[PDB]
């Protein structure tokens, strides 16, 4: 298991939720399509960890993996203008590097927000620290792990 998922791990335990198990899947995994058949579910169950920076602080926002984020209803949610961040800024807030952010394990712990489209799952699999991770969670847990605000997000 790779220095990520080992870290992803530790840092579900050390929330109290390390009965949710990183899995590794085949190098050969970098797109959310191919992780979700890799273990069985629809790319809607995946959860994209993204993190964007604002005037006031930087902000996490779980995307359903079959929706995009709408930067629109973000902003009004989040109250600021909302903008894209670099390699560098990414790797420095969360710990992890662009492509495989989990959410949770933060240097930088994040105000966050979960498409609600989620909720629509019995189960969900997010970002193990790196593409070709992943531990799977209901709904619920993910909110009691980022204790993060349900809301509409997507395009429409």
């Amino acid at each position: 298991l790779s220095p990520s998922a080992r870290r992803v791990q530790g840092a579900l335990e050390t929330r109290g939720f390390g009965h949710l198990k990183v899995v590794e899947l085949p190098a050969s995994t970098r797109t959310a399509k191919e992780a979700a058949q890799a273990v069985g579910a629809e790319v809607g169950q995946i959860v994209k960890s993204l993190a964007y920076g604002g005037s006031k602080g930087a902000y996490l926002f779980l995307v359903s993996g079959k929706n995009r984020l709408d930067l629109g209803k973000a902003a009004r949610l989040v109250g600021t203008d909302l903008l894209e961040l670099d390699k560098w800024a990414v790797a420095a807030l969360t710990g992890f590097a662009a492509g495989g952010v989990p959410p949770v394990g933060h240097n930088t712990p994040l105000p966050a927000y979960l498409d609600e489209d989620l909720l629509g799952y019995p189960e969900v699999w997010a970002a193990g620290g790196t593409p070709r991770a992943l531990f799977r969670a209901t709904p619920k847990e993910l909110l009691a792990l980022t204790g993060a605000q349900v809301a509409d997000l997507k395009e429409g």
